[PDB]
């Protein structure tokens, strides 16, 4: 195999022959350099946005992969000029990552239950790494998870304070944001390319009337997501 060993390690983890399985992902996977500015930014985002409710474990970044799915840049082109683009977390089971990288993040099928959703059938993201990391479903006997960083074109956000059955957005709105009691410090936001990265440490949002601990972000069109990084995370349980 021509591929770097961290990429090979990643392919074995995703599938349960290396170069043929890499081809099935339809994704270009580079290893982000550990000393680069990108890696420093990504590690800061992981360190700063680990919440106090989720103190069962600490997170260690093992490998950072830059990912470019085939045709996704072209699919995302209409939304790339849209304002309020953000780099946000999406966690999932390791078993879903073959489908995720080959097909992109999808909205759960019509057959999935509408009742288990805070804000309807969309694609959910967090600005707190520990919120999304819980959706890895890692365990003491299987303590390595995968987590995405997506560029999400949020546009005008419909900002809600409680769970709502959203089937359609108000005119001019492109996404929903559930407002949490705690938020990454908005004065600590940085810009990586044209994308906002909410990597400040947690503070009180000053939104008193809300039932969510942390923010979440939902989009209802799959083309509003451009996947950027895949992190292999070690969960150190307390
Ligand atoms: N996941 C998060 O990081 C996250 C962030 C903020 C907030 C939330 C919170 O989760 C709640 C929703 O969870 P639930 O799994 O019930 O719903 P839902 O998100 O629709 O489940 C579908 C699963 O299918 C995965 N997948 C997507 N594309 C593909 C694909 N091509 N191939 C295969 N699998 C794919 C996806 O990752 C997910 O695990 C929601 O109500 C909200 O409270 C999560």
């Amino acid at each position: 195999s021509k591929l770097p060993k961290p990429v090979q390690d990643l392919i074995k983890m995703i599938f349960g022959p290396i170069d043929v399985n890499y081809e099935k992902l339809k994704t270009d996977i580079k290893v982000v350099d550990r000393d680069s500015e990108e890696a420093e930014i990504i590690r800061k985002y992981v360190k700063n946005t680990h919440a106090t409710t989720h103190n069962a474990y600490d997170l260690e970044v093992i490998d950072i992969f830059k990912i470019e799915r085939e045709g996704e840049c072209q699919r995302y082109k209409p939304f790339k000029q849209l304002h309020n683009r953000r780099l946000l977390w999406h966690g999932s089971r390791t078993t879903n990552f073959a489908g995720i990288l080959s097909q992109g993040l999808r909205i759960a099928p019509p057959e999935a239950p509408v009742t288990g959703y805070m804000f309807g059938k969309g694609i959910y993201f967090a600005d707190m790494v520990s919120k999304s990391a819980n959706y890895c479903h890692t365990s003491q006997g299987d303590p390595i998870g995968l987590i995405l960083l997506g560029e999400v074109a949020l546009g005008n956000m419909y900002e809600l304070k409680h769970a709502s059955h959203i089937s359609k957005l108000p005119k001019g709105k492109h996404s929903v944001k559930g407002l949490g009691k705690t938020t990454p410090d908005p004065s600590a936001n940085i810009s990586l390319d044209g994308v906002d990265v909410p990597l400040g440490t947690g503070i009180s949002s000053g939104v008193n009337d809300t039932s969510l601990l942390y923010n979440e972000y939902i989009v209802y069109d799959i083309a509003q997501v451009n996947l950027k990084y895949l992190l292999k995370l070690k969960f150190n349980f307390k």
